[PDB]
């Protein structure tokens, strides 16, 4: 298992425009493209990230390839923010990936915003953070993948994705 697999089981793959669990334009994985409710707007968007005039159809080429910018991009996220760096500079390798999942799902800003939870994973309190990040508007609005990023802070391992 890693980061790409894992993320690819989340959020599945569409090659047409769709709407994501909040109701924002998104295509292939997990690619948000606009929160605008115009649909027009979305295939501008889609058009200007692909390169193409595209009808709102895309391949599964140019899904992983935005995957794969996406992917980076979280990372370079995490690295540059003050409050994530340390954080994940303090932990192993599976439980990095889980902040990476967190990051793509809503975003450094966001992320960032769960302090406590941030504190108690630097200081490896893997019981009590997990107790801590289920009391979330995320945990509430999407559990069953909230469940599988929280298990891996809590275990370390890989289990909750097999
Ligand atoms: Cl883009
Ligand atoms: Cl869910």
């Amino acid at each position: 298992m890693n980061i790409f697999e894992m993320l690819r089981i989340d959020e599945g793959l569409r090659l047409k425009i769709y709407k994501d669990t909040e109701g924002y334009y998104t295509i292939g994985i997990g690619h948000l493209l606009t929160k605008s409710p115009s649909l027009n707007a979305a295939k501008s968007e889609l058009d200007k990230a692909i390169g193409r005039n595209t009808n709102g159809v895309i391949t599964k080429d140019e899904a992983e390839k935005l995957f794969n910018q996406d992917v980076d991009a979280a990372v370079r996220g995490i690295l540059r923010n003050a409050k994530l760096k340390p954080v994940y500079d303090s932990l192993d390798a599976v439980r990095r990936a889980a902040l990476i999942n967190m990051v793509f799902q809503m975003g450094e800003t966001g992320v960032a915003g769960f302090t406590n939870s941030l504190r108690m994973l630097q200081q490896k309190r893997w019981d009590e953070a997990a107790v801590n990040l289920a009391k979330s508007r995320w945990y509430n609005q999407t559990p069953n993948r909230a469940k599988r990023v929280i298990t891996i802070f809590r275990t370390g391992t890989w289990d909750a994705y097999k």
